[PDB]
């Protein structure tokens, strides 16, 4: 446009320039003064700007004095009477041409063409060329003049077009020196100087030299070893493999046109390097976007742990290359295109160029849209709510110092993500965008070279941030380089009556002994941890012994989910000095007299209390087909000896170290509550007739094995006959990490097809069998936690202390009965009404003798 045309000509000037004739200009054409003095020429500046400049402006205050001087040019040519009826002849476009000339001459200068304003008047464009070529204002600048005369005798912008368009390509040079030719056929080095294009080969070689083994390196590894082979894992072997074909398919075939200066392979291998290039690029986008996904669900709700098997992983990875080809392959079907782009050594899509034939302007928006904004979202939200989920379930326990500097580490990592995200396509999106809304304005190739910098230098730091600073994949990565527990390799459970058991460690310096594996857990209280621990002391010398009571809530790997930014949470955690003793033990038990009188003068007593928060040992059910799948809460009682000092926790010696499983399990109460019974009233829009119904058990408390009978009275007033009634067993499993879950599997069901007709009533008892037997190899059904691999049973009924401060986090189970009725539909005979009423029950271990 006008703009344009006179921004380019003239040239933009920040600072005070002396133009051809020698005068006082700055920005575009703009005479501040005449007056010889410099310090006159900046006063005459300071005024038109507003502020003292000291000969430095900024655009927009120079595209505010450009703008007055075109809103005055308009006037100076209509207040002319030769000028004026010129104006009106012509076009916007010619319109344009003679401002350019009034905006340089002036009004006088402009005022000596009479031959040449006369011919464009009488649309003479042939005429008027010739003369104004010919004339004084040619011989001066034909550069200027070139384009303007063009203007007159085209009518239209193609002088004035930014850079030479081929069919197959576009260059950002002008032709009008004549020099452009095809990248495809001769060398580009008129673009810019020949030792940037030696620059970027020294560049994409060292992307090769780089990126091929680190991310070579994350699939050779995890083919050797079986630890790193993951549903969560395949989402990031999917980037190893999408940063493969950026660097095998793009920039190999790069580095090579780089060398020479030019595009050699053509067209063909201009389409397919583009299309590596971008698939390998956008494959790596949506894989971080499912893998904050994949993140964020798994490690807030553990129950999806379950859930993610490897038809889940291949979900994610499979969407990826859909997403991925969605962006890749419209350009080689005709939307858009691949051309090449900066210096012309590299191919891409075609962002910078309007061509309305393939349609840039919708695939752009679609870019921005769909494969730009709509993963910044998801990955800002995802990481975004991982953090604030995190925030709050550290901000719960302060008194777990694990879990803090987890929170510290994930804030570390998250930022990371956001920073490596941010670095790479901001870029793309700001130059795309800009150059799409500022088409007018032209941009060289070393603009477009600047955000190819950052994308391309994504498949070198992306499988560093996100791969290489994950815990598991560099140990494993270490492992390599190195070319390669075993040795001790033992940890067995003895037994022995004088019933008690005890353990050992690997090192055998420090043995645990306890009573008994199963806690009985009341409401009010609950029984403690009892025992001791013999210390050797040739072994054990100037060392810490402890003991610790953990409570851990327990999903997923031990490897992957600690690898996961975070890791497992520990429930509660306790600690107690065994040797040397501080002070001593004010009461013993009985079992603490017998231990201590029976071993030598080296053992030392503990005792572990339980606070009134906590959950019992539950575990959920996993499937015969499920193998690496593991979920449950657990109790274990450590004793370790260490150097360091009590903080240290999550680092402790494996040989000194010894560790037992216990449960902590509830019994039915001796109180059996009142009979049950549910009572509910039903109706519909049509028929408002009554439909009462009356659900009644005999105990309010059941024990495992123990057959539950459900009396049902159907009392039918209305006009629809029931079909059939369906009794229902139904475990509520409200699992409390780091969000409130209520999952509910039906455990045991009966059914019968006995009728009930209208004005008329049933009576029945169905009796219940809620057994784990019949259940086995299911998905979701919590258990009693197993000591080792034995026989369980379905899980007990969770009771929470009356009145309590902290909320109870952990799997909290829960049974109720629900009657089912099927009744017939009012519009048909296959149209059905299900109603049902819940009722809620206690299954529970019997109490001992
Ligand atoms: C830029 O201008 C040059 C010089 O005019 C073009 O080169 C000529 O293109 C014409 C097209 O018909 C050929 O007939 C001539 O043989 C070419 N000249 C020479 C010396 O080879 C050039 O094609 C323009 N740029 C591009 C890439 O099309």
């Amino acid at each position: 446009n006008i703009f344009e045309m006179l921004r380019i000509d003239e040239g933009l000037r920040l600072k005070i320039y002396k133009d051809t004739e020698g005068y006082y200009t700055i920005g575009i054409g703009h005479l501040l003064t005449k007056s010889p003095s410099l310090n006159a020429a900046k006063s005459e500046l300071d005024k038109a700007i507003g502020r003292n400049t000291n000969g430095v402006i900024t655009k927009d205050e120079a595209e505010k004095l450009f703008n007055q001087d075109v809103d005055a040019a308009v006037r100076g040519i209509l207040r002319n009477a030769k000028l004026k009826p010129v104006y009106d002849s012509l076009d916007a476009v010619r319109r344009a041409a003679l401002i350019n000339m009034v905006f340089q001459m002036g009004e006088t200068g402009v005022a000596g063409f009479t031959n040449s304003l006369r011919m464009l008047q009488q649309k003479r464009w042939d005429e008027a060329a010739v003369n104004l070529a010919k004339s004084r204002w040619y011989n001066q600048t034909p550069n200027r003049a070139k384009r303007v005369i063009t203007t007159f005798r085209t009518g239209t912008w193609d002088a004035y077009m930014c850079g030479t368009e081929g069919p197959n390509f576009y260059v950002p040079f002008s032709n009008a020196t004549g020099v452009v030719r095809s990248p495809f056929e001769y060398p580009q080095y008129y673009l810019a100087e020949p030792w940037q294009f030696s620059m970027l080969a020294a560049y994409m070689f060292l992307l090769i030299v780089l990126g091929f083994p680190i991310n070579f390196l994350t699939l050779y590894v995890t083919v050797q070893h079986k630890k790193l082979r993951t549903p969560l894992n395949y989402i990031l072997l999917n980037l190893a493999v999408a940063d493969l074909f950026m660097v095998l398919g793009g920039f190999t075939s790069t580095l090579y046109t780089s060398l020479h200066g030019y595009f050699v392979f053509g067209p063909t291998g201009c389409n397919l390097q583009g299309f590596f290039a971008t698939l390998g690029g956008e494959i790596a986008l949506w894989s971080l976007v499912v893998l904050a996904i994949e993140r964020y669900v798994v490690v807030c709700k553990p129950m999806s742990n379950f859930r993610f098997g490897e038809n889940h992983a291949i979900m994610g990875v499979a969407f990826t290359w859909v997403m991925a080809l969605a962006c890749a392959a419209p350009p080689l079907a005709g939307w858009s295109r691949y051309i090449p782009e900066g210096l012309q050594c590299s191919c891409g899509i075609d962002y910078y160029t309007l061509k309305p034939e393939v349609n840039n302007e919708s695939f752009v928006i679609y870019m921005f849209v769909v494969h730009f904004t709509i993963p910044m979202i998801i990955i800002f939200f995802c990481y975004g709510q991982l953090v604030f989920t995190v925030k709050e379930a550290a901000a719960q326990q302060q008194e777990s110092a694990t879990t803090q500097k987890a929170e510290k580490e994930v804030t570390r990592m998250v930022i990371i993500y956001v920073i490596a995200f941010l670095i790479c396509w901001v870029p793309y999106a700001s130059v795309a965008f800009y150059i799409f809304t500022h088409q007018g304005s032209c941009f060289g190739p070393i603009f477009m070279t600047i955000p190819a910098f950052f994308a391309k230098s994504a498949a070198i730091y992306n499988p560093v941030i996100y791969i290489m600073m994950n815990k598991q994949f560099r140990n494993c990565m270490l492992t390599t380089i190195c070319c390669g527990d075993d040795e001790a390799s033992a940890t067995v459970s003895k037994t022995e009556t004088s019933v008690i058991f005890k353990k050992v460690s690997r090192d055998k310096s420090v043995t645990i002994y306890l009573g008994k594996r199963d806690y009985v857990d009341h409401v009010s209280q609950v029984e403690p941890v009892d025992g001791v621990v013999l210390v050797d002391p040739e072994l054990v010398k100037g060392k810490k012994v402890y003991v610790t009571l953990t409570c851990a809530f327990r999903y997923g790997q031990e490897d992957i989910d600690v690898m996961g930014l975070t890791f497992r949470r520990d429930l509660y955690f306790s600690r107690v000095q065994v040797y040397p003793p501080v002070g001593a033990m004010s009461v013993l038990t009985q079992l603490q007299e017998s231990l201590l009188k029976k071993l030598g003068d080296n053992t030392y007593p503990f005792l572990l209390t339980f606070p009134d928060y906590l959950p019992c040992s539950v575990m959920l059910q996993p499937a015969p087909q499920d193998v690496g799948k593991s979920c449950g809460v657990d109790f274990e009682v450590k004793a370790f000896a260490s150097d360091i000092t009590d903080p240290e926790e999550d680092k402790i010696p494996k040989k000194s170290s010894v560790r037992l499983l216990i449960r902590k399990v509830q019994h039915a109460p001796p109180e059996m509550g009142p009979q049950p019974s549910a009572e509910a009233s039903w109706q519909f829009f049509m028929s408002d007739k009554p439909l009462n119904l009356s659900v009644s058990l005999s105990k309010e408390i059941y024990f495992h094995g123990e057959p539950i009978p459900v009396t049902v009275t159907v009392t039918n007033n209305t006009d629809k006959v029931v079909k059939k009634i369906k009794v229902s067993v139904e475990q509520i499993a409200n699992v409390v990490l780091y969000s409130s879950d209520y999952y509910v599997k039906p455990v045991a069901s009966e059914e019968t097809q006995e009728k009930v007709q209208p004005n008329s009533t049933l009576t029945k008892t169905l009796v219940l069998v809620p057994l784990l037997a019949n259940n086995r190899e299911r998905r979701g059904i919590a258990l009693d936690g197993k000591i080792k691999h034995e026989d369980t049973n379905l899980a007990s009924s969770t009771i929470i202390k009356e009145g309590i401060d902290r909320t109870v986090m952990g799997i909290l189970v829960s049974y109720h009965i629900k009657v089912k009725l099927t009744v017939s539909g009012f519009l048909g005979e296959l149209t059905s009404s299900e109603v049902a009423t819940e009722v809620p029950f206690r299954l529970m271990h019997p109490q001992p003798e």
